[PDB]
């Protein structure tokens, strides 16, 4: 069970990652962190945050740093786009499964795509079909729900 450090400057707030929890309310500074954007964006959904962050690339050097950082993460695994709404999702250490914050699509992190077909939970006509006939979606999978 790995951990996340609050993004408020110099804050000592931290949490463990949990499969079903995508937001961290810091007990120190009380700010709400988003555990898939790794950022505090309390008047935005994740899509509004990520688009505005790309608009600050022209030009903030800090934003341009992180936006180009993310584009290497996506091009090399350790980050991915939601297969449904296409927001950039970053890893939650120890969690093989994530429910998108914007569209609520279940994402299989092990296989870097959807958990299920359209029609959602139970539809093994798409997605990673973990455990059908006993086979895990990947032999490293431990629990993608
Ligand atoms: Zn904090
Ligand atoms: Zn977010
Ligand atoms: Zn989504
Ligand atoms: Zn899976
Ligand atoms: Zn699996």
């Amino acid at each position: 069970g790995p951990s996340y450090h609050c993004k408020t400057p110099d804050c000592k707030g931290w949490c463990f990652f949990e499969d079903d929890v995508n937001e961290f309310t810091c007990p120190v500074c009380f700010h709400v962190n988003c555990l898939l954007c790794k950022a505090i964006h309390e008047q935005m959904n994740c899509k509004e945050y990520q688009e505005d962050l790309a608009l600050r690339a022209q030009n903030d050097v800090a934003a341009r740093q992180t936006t180009e950082m993310l584009k290497v993460m996506l091009q090399q695994g350790e980050a991915m786009r939601c297969p449904q709404c296409q927001i950039v999702v970053q890893k939650k250490d120890g969690c093989d499964w994530i429910r998108c914050t914007v569209c609520h699509t279940e994402i299989c992190w092990v296989t870097k795509g959807p958990r299920w077909g359209p029609g959602g939970p139970g539809d093994t006509s798409g997605g990673c079909r973990c455990r059908v006939n006993g086979i895990p979606c990947h032999p490293s999978c431990q629990n993608c729900h």
